[PDB]
């Protein structure tokens, strides 16, 4: 019933698409498929700002109203694709992740660099 | 008050940022500076998605619930450096424009191509 998605770009090599979808005020699904990255594990966060002015680093902290939405794989051709399912990234209401930022980080999750980002956009129902 | 921005890319040469201002539920100034556009008056608006993942033309149409913010004008070097003031532009409330895209058109408000867009995203302050 609530659509949203984030392209993903940054100063490297990873580039991506995340879906997310809500059915009334559920779980969240959230569909990654990130190319470019390391094998091995790398943070997926949800950041406060959808500011990409200055690269990703425009994008603030993790948002707290909850951003930590864990490791992301990339197998050994550098592609992490894979569904999430996180209760508490909401797509309406006070504490909406809409025009906020997804990142993904150069190490696993607790950082390193913020390797790629994007807004998170209204999408189609 | 709440703030949005935007960065703006496309199939093409023209890039830039918009900020948004709201203050209450009042009228939102507008802040922009586009390089790369050809001299002249290019169609400025909301459209409805912040999907880029078709490049412009996954954002679709253009967005009432208003949407045409008018013409910008690029000056002799392409560039389009203006402060609008707009009272259809809410940054808060069921009808934000949070998430959604703003779009710059190849010519005058109709408008022929989307040359760049970009998704508008929460920014401090
Ligand atoms: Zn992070
Ligand atoms: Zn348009």
């Amino acid at each position: 019933t609530k659509k949203a998605v984030a392209v993903l770009k940054g100063n490297s090599n990873v580039e991506g698409v995340v879906t997310l979808s809500q059915d009334d005020d559920g779980p969240t699904t959230v569909n990654v498929r990130i190319t470019g990255l390391a094998p091995g594990l790398h943070g997926f966060h949800l950041h406060e700002y959808g500011d990409t002015t200055n690269g990703c680093m425009s994008t603030g902290a993790h948002f707290n109203p909850a951003g930590d939405l864990g490791n992301i794989v990339a197998n050994a051709d550098g592609v992490a694709e894979v569904t999430l399912v996180d209760n508490q990234i909401p797509l309406t209401g006070p504490n909406s992740v809409v025009g906020r930022a997804l990142v993904v980080h150069e190490l696993e999750d607790d950082a390193g660099g913020r390797l790629a980002c994007g807004v998170v956009g209204l999408t189609p129902i």
